[PDB]
């Protein structure tokens, strides 16, 4: 069966685990960092294998393995965390180095879109995604806004790369 | 608040009018304010009645519209076969290879299906657009089809 | 059979005659037409004023309901609606006159009077607003039937 190895990267606290729980287990509570589930996306059955990582957790060799084999990456920031948005370039540069490629499937995700506290403008994030040549999706793990779209868009980006 | 000009296309009798009436009036026998992904918007579904038969008028509607529902009926093989030509005509007339569109397989309530979900999904996957199965009769998929189209138009505007 | 006396008013060129002929004869270029409205056979007498104080006063006083027609591509015709409304209320000597606001030519691309503007004016007057195209027939029966409904509410 087709498998997609996905890695969700971003600063601590941006909602990577919440987003992944919402996708996989369909709920939110306001915790596992790996997940595996069979889904159907655009009529194609596949298994999603997902790691959530900020880059400084304990199991660094495991993380390096997942980084090297990851077929697509969600770059997650929170709309109420300017530092998390500033960290996105670092995470993208690290992915490109480990993958040794300038063409790695990625999607930019602005999470916590339900909150009224915003310090990152949607235009700023759109502009950054445009410069990187990747999709930008606004999400809320709390309301489910954009969640399926973020992960399924990343799967579609991987398919583009494979074909 | 942002307005989105939407056009429903597809073969005669596939249920374009019925989908529009279900969306706006919540009934099975052209403007609606809705909140999609936290943003309140106005949907303006262009009223093509009494003028749909004129190619010149379809051209005008295609030029005006920001996004398109490509509607076939799941019990009408020909209507599904006609989708590609309609999509090609919209691209030509709008002089664009990037026009927001959603594929819609209507009349999902019927027993007599001749277009399978896989054929339609395969089509949509090749186009890189969403596919939604609807029924204007039971309301299945109707808000989802229109709301999804608005999401496709927003993506295109923000590229 | 209950008879209703309907008067179609509005600026020159807005489609008063075209609306009335579509209603009566069902094609796109007083008249009488028998219709069934809300289950009830209804004789409609319709004066198209497309063609003087004495004349005005008679048909305004005799008329039971009024279609206030503007064209959606004719800002002046929309501005003129207040002239017509005020004159009818003055001559009839009534603050409760059955009326419907009609925005015709909905088939056109060139709209300079927005739907919201017209809805807001009709809300101010406490009357319905109906968009029509005498060309495609969209809305035509609705505009006239709504007016009959307004006359019945007044009569009850
Ligand atoms: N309002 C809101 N809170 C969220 C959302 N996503 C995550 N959270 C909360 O933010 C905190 C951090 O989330 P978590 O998933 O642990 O972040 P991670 O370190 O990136 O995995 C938790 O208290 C979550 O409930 C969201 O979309 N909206
Ligand atoms: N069973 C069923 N009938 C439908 C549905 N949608 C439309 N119809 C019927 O299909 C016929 C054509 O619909 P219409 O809206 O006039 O199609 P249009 O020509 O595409 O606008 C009418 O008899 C509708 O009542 C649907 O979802 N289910
Ligand atoms: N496009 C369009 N033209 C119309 C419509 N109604 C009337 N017309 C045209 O507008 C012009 C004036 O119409 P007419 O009925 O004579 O206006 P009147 O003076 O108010 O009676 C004519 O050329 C009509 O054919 C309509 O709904 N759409
Ligand atoms: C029901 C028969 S009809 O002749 O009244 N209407 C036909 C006209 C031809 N047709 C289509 O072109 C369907 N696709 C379509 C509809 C519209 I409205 C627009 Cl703007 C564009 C397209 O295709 C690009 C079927 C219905
Ligand atoms: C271009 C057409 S015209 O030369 O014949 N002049 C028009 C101008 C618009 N018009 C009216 O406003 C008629 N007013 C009117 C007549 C009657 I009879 C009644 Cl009951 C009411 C009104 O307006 C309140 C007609 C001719």
């Amino acid at each position: 069966m087709t498998e997609y190895k996905l890695v969700v990267v971003g600063a601590c606290g941006v909602g990577k685990s919440a987003l992944t729980i919402q996708l996989i287990q369909n709920h939110f509570v306001d915790i596992e960092d790996s997940y595996r589930k069979q889904v159907v996306i655009d009529g194609e059955t596949s298994l999603l294998d997902i790691l959530d990582t900020a880059g400084q957790e304990e199991y660094s060799a495991m993380r390096d393995q997942y980084m090297r084999t990851g077929e697509g990456f969600l770059l997650v920031f929170a709309i109420n965390n300017t530092k998390s948005f500033e960290d996105i370039h670092h995470y993208r540069e690290q992915i490109k180095r480990v993958k040794d490629s300038e063409d790695v499937p990625m999607v930019l995700v602005g999470n916590k879109s339900d909150l009224p506290s915003r310090t990152v403008d949607t235009k700023q994030a759109q502009d950054l995604a445009r410069s990187y040549g990747i999709p930008f999706i606004e999400t809320s793990a709390k309301t489910r806004q954009g969640v399926d779209d973020a992960f399924y868009t990343l799967v579609r980006e991987i398919r583009k790369h494979k074909e």
